[PDB]
Formats: C-alpha cells, structure tokens, sequence
C-alpha cells in the first residue's frame, strides 16, 4: 500500500538563484500576453453562448501551438440551472496524464450573464479573463522548460466553465463546472489501474486564481495546510522586488501580506477543498472595486501589477516542479 499520496506533504521547492530569477523576469511579456492571450477573451462568454465557444477555442488553440506535450480534454456535462437543463464544458490541459502527482493551476473562463445594459456588455476582465491569460502566458513563457518533462510530478491547468450564478449566488446556482469536475476526479482512479487512489489524491495543490488585474491586490493566507506555499509566494515576491525585477512595486504595498482570513469565500476551490485537496486561493480581499459591474473591463486593469504577478507565479511553478 504505497504512501505516494503523502509525498505532497514533504515536497520542497528547488529555489531559483538570482540569475535564474532575472531570466524568468525577462522571459515573460505582458504586452504579448495582452494582445495574444487576453484581448481575445474580453468578450461576453456566459455558459452556452457563442462567446463561450470562442473562448474555449482560443484557450485550446493557444495551448496547442506550444511545444510542450499538453493533452487537452473538454469535460462536457449537463446540469439543472434556474433556466432549466444546460450544457457546460470545463477545459483541462495536462502534461504527463499518467504522472501520479500534478501541481494544478486553475481559474474560471465563463463570464457572468447580464442582459446588455445601455449598450454595455459584461466581460469580466479581472473575473476572470486576466487569470485565464496569466495561465496561458505562463504556459507560453515556460514552454521550453515544461517541454523537458516530456519526482513523478507534473503540471495541469483547469479552466472551469460555469463558476458564476445565472442569477445571484446560491448553493445550487454557481460552481457548476467545479462541483462537477471535483466529483468526477474524486471517482476516477489514478494513476490508471489503481485500486484505491483517485485523481484528487494526485492533486498536490490547487492554485486557484480569481479576480486578478485591479490595482493594489492583497491576497490573504487562507489555509494552514497551504500556508508554507503562501510563504514561498511572499519570499518570491520579496526577492524579485529586491532584485529590481518588479514594476511600480513597494514592500509596504506588497501583494502577499502576513494576514489570514477566517471566513469562507465561495469559489471553484470549494468542491475540491471539501474533498481534502490542499488549496492556495489567489483571490484578493477585498475584491476589485469594479467586481460584478460593467466597469470590470480592460481600461480598469493595472498592467504592471499583472506583469509582476506573472513573474511571481512563473517562479513559483518552476520552483515547485524543480525546473
Ligand atoms: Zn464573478
């Protein structure tokens, strides 16, 4: 009876030195991400809409052009909603599908439904078009390094459909894609042929990005079982800052502060957290002032803050994977 599902408890990062940190800082391009990964997602894309289809095609195409050996799966399912039965499609992109362990980055790609109001359309720029584009830019920026994985540990990206309530949040109207995928992963043996371990036991850590892109985000350390990984984010931010590798950034206004949040925030990590998966929840508190308004748009995004977080996240992922 293997103790492999316990490895995540002892897993340590392989920390990058200054030279490698400068390399990662220089290897990501906020302007390329903006043009190639972000702008095509700044469209209406509530579940089942033509925009959902276009967003999903864009996400798959951007991953498909990369050199690393990504395996794309579309997880399509039905769920009851306030509007009756509807179809939803999660996007899962995985390196080394049979690898026992994966570090998982995720966000939601649907946008909240709103009827057009005075000709304005809701595009959820921070919620969560930016997180989607950050995951795509990370895949692009680290592509040569990720190609090398082609420690039975690899990387997986999940873009959830249906995170948003069709009305106002309720237990039955929200988290459609995550409630479904968590249940499916919980009931899927992993690695293939296993007798008693599931894909959820294989999830070393779920790093869920949400509501990113506004100025001065502050991310609290929500959970004690991922606190040491939150501390690594703080360390990475501090070192990139001291190396002069962040833009318009100060330690007094740092993003990862020493501070917990005891309350519960409803998001896509919930169905995973309640099945025992460790979560690093990269959602700011308080939420962007533009949250769920037509002003959550491109104009209100803070370019250098997103650039800075791309660097921190990319360093975190390489250190976790020992790349
Ligand atoms: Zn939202």
């Amino acid at each position: 009876a293997s103790a492999w599902p316990e490895e995540k408890n002892y897993h340590q990062p392989a920390i990058l030195n200054s030279s490698a940190l400068r390399q990662i800082a220089e290897g990501t391009s906020i302007s390329e991400m903006w043009q190639n990964d972000l702008q095509p997602l700044l469209i209406e894309r509530y579940p089942g809409s033509p925009g959902s289809y276009a967003a999903r095609q864009h996400i798959m195409q951007r991953i498909q052009r990369l050199q690393a050996d990504w395996v794309l799966e579309i997880d399509t399912f039905l769920s009851q909603t306030p509007y009756g039965y509807r179809s939803f499609s999660n996007i899962i992109s995985t390196l080394n599908p049979t690898a026992k362990r994966h570090l998982v980055l995720a966000c939601h790609y649907d946008s909240k439904y709103f009827s057009h109001w005075n000709n304005r359309v809701f595009v959820g720029a921070t919620d969560s078009a930016v997180p989607c584009a950050m995951m795509l830019e990370l895949a692009r920026a680290l592509d040569k390094k990720l190609l090398s994985l082609k420690p039975d540990l690899s990387l997986q990206l999940i873009f959830f459909d249906g995170q948003e309530a069709f009305l106002h949040w309720s237990p039955q109207d929200s988290l459609y894609g995550s409630r479904h995928l968590a249940a499916k992963m919980a009931s899927t043996p992993h690695p293939p042929g296993a007798r008693g371990t599931s894909q959820l036991h294989g999830m070393d850590l779920l790093v869920l990005l949400d509501l990113i892109g506004a100025p001065n985000p502050t991310f609290p350390n929500f959970f004690p079982n991922s606190a040491r990984w939150f501390e690594r984010l703080q360390a990475i931010e501090h070192e990139l800052h001291e190396l002069g590798l962040l833009k318009d950034h100060s330690l007094e206004g740092r993003y990862f502060q020493n501070y917990s949040y005891g309350g519960v925030i409803q998001d896509d990590h919930i169905p995973f957290l309640r099945r025992g998966v460790p979560v690093l929840h990269l959602i700011p508190s308080p939420f962007p002032e533009v949250w769920h308004t037509m002003d959550d748009n491109e104009e209100n995004l803070d370019e250098s803050t997103i650039d800075n977080l791309n660097k921190i996240l990319q360093v975190f992922v390489l250190e976790y994977l020992h790349l």
